[PDB]
């Protein structure tokens, strides 16, 4: 009955079943939640952990004295659950001071706190077991076009991986980095905006091995781009270090609903690739329960994105198993997309007669793709309409 | 008055004047330009170049015989008028038999014709003196999800690439590669839809220093995205081997529109960055005269695009030199945004308690950032109202 | 097995099947068809019938005897099938003459010709038995500010349709208009762009009861909107006159997917709603088989709108009727939602004190809506796992 | 120097400068003003006027005795300044008991409340010397399907806004109301998403002259709609009440940026329209200053929006005055969309053979329509380049 089980990896950061519903028209609608109820909580559902920002842990401004018992009581709550935590963040976006950025504030002073903010919770991260450390600039970019240099900006943002980086391996950690784009919100225009901005931002590092990319379902649909596509360009660039799973209605303000909610299609084909690819890392939801909900439709939410989950990989591997649509996917040629061009070389091309002097460019143009055979197969799948 | 003149390097391609208005719900409203008499009409405009797809010079299926005498005659109206040819192309998406791509077809044969098809005119491209070959995968992508695997396409498009690299490398040409993104149109999602997902791309080729990006204002803009953002990350990257002027109005259909059309605040901070980063490459336009325009309308919005162009340039120049832009510009940090977060180095940064023990966030997070002043000079200056 | 039946009241456009295959960047795919031949393929498959625009039916600038043949042979293919005609249109659109609008062209006489054109099919219209006579306004609209006051277009626009109305009037036709709304393509923006824009012009006219609308699942959806709400106000108008399906991934170019593809958690509400508001006019497909198709694929793509119609029908009447379903909706007060706020009317309302004075907002507050269940409910029954 | 001036109509909502610049990723970055402070900061200025929101003249539960000096000193501030109150509204949207809506919550009693809540409001408002009473249903919606039935609804909204106009009717009061559309955000889909739905819905009510709409600049650009277009059908319909000012760099999150940013050239149309069609309501800016601004920045960015509306004006002015540009407006045939297609009426146009049997298509379609010199006439007025 598509029951989730920690092996199945299912995370989600505190702040996704913790949102109090505070929105930018309308105040909260829940208490705050204890870190380490949510940690029990999501236990029960069959979740295998969470993640967190240090504001997320450690209330902002904590003596250390605090700090130590706020820590205590979730390692407590990790060890009675199991539960792990494979990921951390930083919060550099909701303190006033970065309201032009933390890593690309024009203010260096805040560029300086930045990394030393992100600095101590990566040490935490680490004792806490994280083996990824994500980046979301929520606050670097802009709303109008003078404000911010994005030259000077990007420089100033591979100092401050540069250096993070730098630091991991001084430390001799073995926490890598993800970066996590989104293309606007709350800056009227975020830096390093999809999946393809920052892969090509990563090959500027100094040790670009270290990085990665942490995509959201929502993000790459708040540019109208396809998920499953820029997925696969990560895949491909051997850089999908973490993934965020949730839903998205289009292009508008980030959503964040439950994974399936939104383009059911595209979890569809998403969950296919990742399946598909062995991708091995957490299924980490990054959601927001609506607002309307009260804390019992906070965990019926949350069960819900484990669900669709499963039931979206039942239909994808019976999808790809399935001898119809085999044959299906060989009418189609996805297997000669699968074989190279030109393995005999470039001068072997040249000289066949039948790649252009003698080819037939009207019998191959007058063959059809079979692809809506294919979707449509691809549909009664999904459906369970077979 | 805004006159241009060739040295301003403004180029069109023979495809955008000679655009004969068919939509995809409409017939053509214009005939067809001999390709020598728009490289007179743009001359007498002021133009320095115009540049062409194969197809766009040579009809398809010419006869050698034929294809020497198209060449003969627009080398001929190239030197009548001292006009120039900048950049070329290959049309990968006119002909049916591009109907799933062009280089990432699912069809061998077809992936093998379209290599045969882009080395063919990239002689031609040479000795007609281009610099820039660009590529436009506009058939490359997908409607449905079981139609594209798109790890292997990106195999197919590395692999096409390479190949083309290959070529240049082993006939001694100086050209090089730019790629041109577009996120959606004709495909349902077309590879590499936008700068970031280009630049990244090209980070895993054989010979990445061949190859750059060929941005185009609207198609960033129909993602929803920052073209100056992107046109910065591109320069940032050393990539911006050309650019594509035209103007979008949002999220839509490509329209294609005269540049300065579309969003006019775009195309000022887009010229800004240009002149202020010293692009030395063709201001070239890729733009359709609306399908309601005879020829003499056809001219004029080609001329509209260069007035634009040198409108905006003087207004972003009068900006940047007004010493009271330059204060303000200092108000708001931006010269502080240009200066290292951290060249004292990491451990330096670890010592420095004013850098977080002692750092005072409330301070720091009252100074506003003047930004909205900053930008209503800008305004002001774009305006004509100081 | 969701096999459709004529009963099933599944219609199309000769335009949709018939497509070649051209498009902005692209030749043709595929030859033309004979209507003849559509209608026999799409008896075969299910339809109930066809519609079509005038050019579609007889060619463009037809003498009348070979009008008469035209119509001749297409009369019988209905008589040898048994398919219906519900619903014709004018092609305003692709003949050059039109490429500042027909109706609401600048040119008056265009406009006395557009008029004249969409006359004449009325009547033929009516000949075949059609009950709804649709006006796509495709060409109404404006590239830029000055070319189109949209108050004059409007007007324009009025006049239009009321001496339509006074035509078929005149005549003693029964037939209705459904204005078809599209917010942008061709042209940059289009007149009365949305359901909404369409309802509200229709009040301004001199026999409002004579027209409605015929709303298309993919333009509402290039506005980003929610095509079922559009559809609750126009049944909540009474103005659902007619229904255009078909699948749209989101806000980019008119894809014109077959229906069920695109944003299929929309299609399943969609079908839903009209299921229960008991709509009983055709449903009607416009829809686009992709041009990577050859004529297989064209029939596999229609008769795939059909599959897709009955299967969401299916689970649409097992979420209503399901007993848990029904229990969560009292939960979620959605029976609430259908009571009169106050049929006790105004005074009533100002006395009581239970609405301001001593209401527990707090409480009210407090009570969650419970809609996450209920959506997960809906997507279990959609996806077949209860 | 484009000084604004009391005679002007400028005016600017309470909630807009005294935004604190919470959003949904961050805390205030500034602290609440004093209403009073602000009348006196914006009359200073060369403002006219102000509104409210209930909420934001007296604080949410005041005693009548706190709500007696709130309004008190409010009413002191604008005799001290000769300022303005022309429009009120409800805060319907803030407080978590209006989570699924106020008129349109599911929950009756709810519903209940916010007419209380409002009629409350209506009667300070007149109070006051408003004219116009805005209703922005920005919580009436939903995030998924099953959640509400929005045939449903909108009867709840019918029915409220119903009971309204017998209120202020019972009352004798001259106030209007005023629909804002928004398309989402605070919720998934809001109803009566555009310009277009909320004019259709209003001739659904008791007494339809009563009520107008309220469009708001990025609302309608969040739709991907055209600005302009949507106030020339409203004011064809005789139904702009009051209009909302500001600016929006696309579909994204509502940005609410100062007037004249986003879409310039939209706003410049939009200028031209409002003032050629002697629009003579308030110009309000419903606008936040971003939380980079401390408050000189908010005094800066409410200064340009008038600043930015007043040269608009200039510009818009000084080309419809150009004879240059009344020639190219005679030569796009723009007097000739302003006389009726025929007057001559419906008979003489079925007898006029120059309509269709002897109409010239090819001469017809031939004649260009002039319109790209047209717009680079406006481009070059607008930039001060003539
Ligand atoms: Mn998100
Ligand atoms: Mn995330
Ligand atoms: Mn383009
Ligand atoms: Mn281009
Ligand atoms: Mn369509
Ligand atoms: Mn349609
Ligand atoms: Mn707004
Ligand atoms: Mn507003």
């Amino acid at each position: 009955n598509y029951q989730p089980t920690p092996e199945d990896r299912f995370t989600f950061g505190l702040w996704t079943v913790g949102w109090q519903g505070r929105d930018p028209f309308g105040d909260a609608t829940r208490r705050a939640l204890d870190p380490v109820e949510s940690v029990r909580r999501l236990a029960e559902l069959g979740a295998h952990g969470v993640t967190f920002h240090d504001d997320d842990l450690i209330p902002f401004g904590s003596s250390d004295s605090e700090r130590e018992e706020h820590v205590k009581r979730f390692r407590q709550a990790l060890d009675d659950t199991g539960m792990k935590v494979p990921m951390a963040t930083t919060n550099l976006f909701t303190h006033p001071v970065f309201k032009d950025g933390g890593f690309t504030a024009n203010d260096r002073d805040v560029r300086r706190y930045a990394l030393r903010k992100t600095i101590r919770n990566i040490d935490l991260a680490v004792e806490l077991g994280a083996e990824t450390y994500v980046a979301w600039g929520g606050r670097e970019g802009a709303e109008s076009g003078g404000a911010k240099d994005v030259r000077d900006a990007l420089d100033r943002m591979k100092e401050a991986f540069d250096l993070l980086g730098e630091y991991v391996t001084s430390q001799g950690y073995d926490i890598r980095f993800a970066i996590e784009p989104k293309p606007n919100e709350p800056r009227g225009d975020i830096l390093l905006p999809t999946v393809g901005h920052a892969l090509a931002f990563i090959e500027r590092l100094e040790r670009p091995e270290l990085y990665g990319v942490n995509p959201e379902v929502g993000h790459e649909q708040m540019a109208g781009l396809n998920f499953p596509h820029g997925i696969a360009q990560a895949l491909w660039a051997g850089k999908l270090f973490h993934i965020d799973l949730n839903g998205q209605n289009g292009i508008k303000y980030d959503q964040d609903l439950r994974f399936g909610a939104g383009d059911l299609r595209a979890a569809f084909w998403l969950v296919d690739l990742l399946e598909s690819a062995g991708y091995s890392g957490p299924r980490h939801f990054d959601f927001k329960p609506p607002r309307t909900e009260d804390f019992d439709g906070v965990w019926a939410s949350a069960a819900g994105c484990m669900r669709n989950y499963l039931i979206l990989k039942e239909r994808a591997a019976a999808f790809r198993a399935d001898p119809e649509v085999q044959e299906a996917l060989r009418a189609s040629r996805l297997d000669e997309l699968a074989r190279p061009t030109a393995a005999d070389g470039l001068q072997a091309l040249l000289d066949d007669r039948s790649a252009f002097e003698e080819f037939d460019v009207d019998a191959a143009a007058a063959r059809g793709m079979a692809f809506e055979r294919l979707d449509q197969l691809a549909m009664d799948h999904l459906l369970g309409a077979r």
